[PDB]
C-alpha cells in the first residue's frame, strides 16, 4: 500500500510539509493503560517484544488515540547482543543484564555478526506484520543501538553508572575493545540493512551513552563506528532514500562532527536550543527534538505555548524556515504522565506549524 502521510519521511530530507511531523520517544509506553494491560498479559517484556503479533499490537496502540506522523517498532536495542549468545534478562524492577558479559580477548573472539532473519526473525516478522497493518498510514521507523552504546552493555554486563570497565579496556586492550567494535557495527549494520529490507522506512541509531566521552575517546570509539554505518549501510538515493537518524545525549559538542557524517538528520534533547543546533550543524542535516518531556505535567496551555517555543526557536536558526525539523521529545515519556496532555501536544505541533 501506498504511503498517505509521509510528512516524517520528506522533513528528514529537508523538504517542505504542510505542517510539522511528531512522533515522541516511548510513545508505546506505560502511560497506556493499554500497555500496561497487554504487559500483563503477556508477563514480561521479553514476552512482547520477542513475539512479533504482541510487539506490532504495542507498537500500534499510541496511533489508535494519538494522529502520529510515525510509528517506531516496538524493540530493545540489546536485541543485537542476546542474538550473539550474552543472554540478557530482566530482574523486576533492575534494569537489562546479561549472564555472560563480554570480558576478555576469548569472550570478544566468540561474536559473531547473527543471521537477521533467523536469530533475529522476531524483529524482522515484527516489521513486516507492522508495515502491513499500517497499510501506507504513517512511516515505520525501526532503529539499532549504536557499536559504542551496545559495546558498553555488552562489556558491562547491564547498565553502568561511570562505565569502568569499558573505559578500562579502551585504555589498556585499545585493539581487544576495536575488534569487539568492529563486529558489533557490522553487526547494526546488518540489523538496520534487514529492518529496512523488511519494511522500515526510517532508521534511528541511538548512541545513548557516547556522552561519557572526552573528546579524543568519542572520536575513536563511537564517532568512528557512526561513520562506519553511514558509509555502509546501503539507503537509496536523493528523494526517496531510507533517511539515517543520529540520536545522542548531552551531545552539543559533537554535533558538527556529526552532521559531517552523511546522516540525513540529528536527533537531540533540551539541553541546547534548537537554534543553537542548526548553527552548529551548518543546514547539512534535518533536526529532530528536542522538547523536555516533562513539560507534559504542564497545563495545556503551557503545553501548547512550549510547543510553539521549540517550533519558533528551530524556524529562528533556519532563517525563518519551519522546513527540516521533526518535532519529538529529548527522552521517552513517564509512566505517570497523562495521555490528555499527549492529545494537546500532537494537536499544537500541528496546528502551530501549518504553513
Ligand atoms: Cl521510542
Ligand atoms: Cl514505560
Amino acid at each position: 500500500s501506498p504511503l498517505r502521510n509521509d510528512r516524517l519521511l520528506r522533513a528528514l530530507r529537508r523538504e517542505p510539509v504542510d505542517c510539522t511531523p511528531v512522533w515522541l520517544m516511548r510513545q508505546a509506553g506505560r502511560y497506556l493503560p493499554e500497555y500496561r494491560a497487554t504487559r500483563a498479559k503477556a508477563g514480561s517484556f521479553l514476552a512482547m517484544a520477542k513475539n512479533p503479533e504482541i510487539a506490532c499490537e504495542v507498537t500500534l496502540q499510541p496511533l489508535r488515540r494519538f494522529p502520529l506522523d510515525a510509528a517506531i517498532l516496538f524493540s530493545d536495542i540489546l536485541t543485537i547482543p542476546d542474538a550473539m549468545g550474552l543472554e540478557l534478562y530482566f530482574v523486576e524492577g533492575e534494569g537489562p543484564k546479561f549472564r555472560h558479559p563480554v570480558r576478555d580477548e576469548a569472550a570478544i573472539a566468540r561474536l559473531a555478526v547473527p543471521d537477521m532473519e533467523q536469530d533475529l526473525g522476531y524483529v524482522m516478522d515484527a516489521v513486516r506484520l507492522i508495515r502491513r497493518e499500517l497499510d501506507g498510514q504513517v512511516p515505520l521507523i525501526g532503529f539499532s543501538g549504536s557499536p559504542w552504546t551496545l559495546a558498553c552493555y555488552m562489556v558491562e554486563g547491564g547498565g553502568s553508572k561511570d562505565f569502568a570497565r569499558i573505559k578500562a579496556m579502551a585504555l589498556n586492550h585499545p585493539q581487544a575493545l576495536h575488534r569487539l567494535l568492529e563486529v558489533t557495527t557490522d553487526a547494526v549494520i546488518a540489523y538496520l540493512g534487514a529492518q529496512r529490507a523488511a519494511g522500515a522506512q526510517a532508521l534511528q541509531v541511538f548512541d545513548t551513552w557516547g556522552g561519557v566521552l572526552s573528546p579524543a575517546m568519542y572520536r575513536e570509539f563511537s564517532l568512528r563506528y557512526l561513520q562506519r554505518i553511514a558509509e555502509g549501510l546501503e539507503r537509496g538515493e536523493g528523494s526517496e532514500r531510507t533517511p539515517l537518524i543520529l540520536f545522542g545525549k548531552g551531545t552539543g559538542l559533537h554535533l558538527e562532527a556529526l552532521s559531517q557524517t552523511g546522516a540525513d538528520a540529528l536527533g537531540l534533547d533540551w539541553t541546547l536550543d534548537l537554534d543553537e543546533a542548526m548553527r552548529r550543524t551548518g543546514g547539512r542535516v534535518a533536526l529532530q527534538g528536542n522538547l523536555d518531556p516533562t513539560t507534559l505535567y504542564a497545563s495545556p496551555d503551557a503545553i501548547a505555548a512550549a510547543a510553539a517555543r521549540v517550533l519558533d526557536t528551530y524556524a529562528a536558526g533556519n532563517g525563518g524556515s519551519r522546513e527540516g525539523h521533526v518535532f519529538n521529545l529529548g527522552h521517552g515519556m513517564s509512566p505517570d504522565m497523562d495521555p490528555a496532555h499527549v492529545q494537546v501536544l500532537v494537536d499544537a505541533v500541528h496546528a502551530h506549524s501549518q504553513r
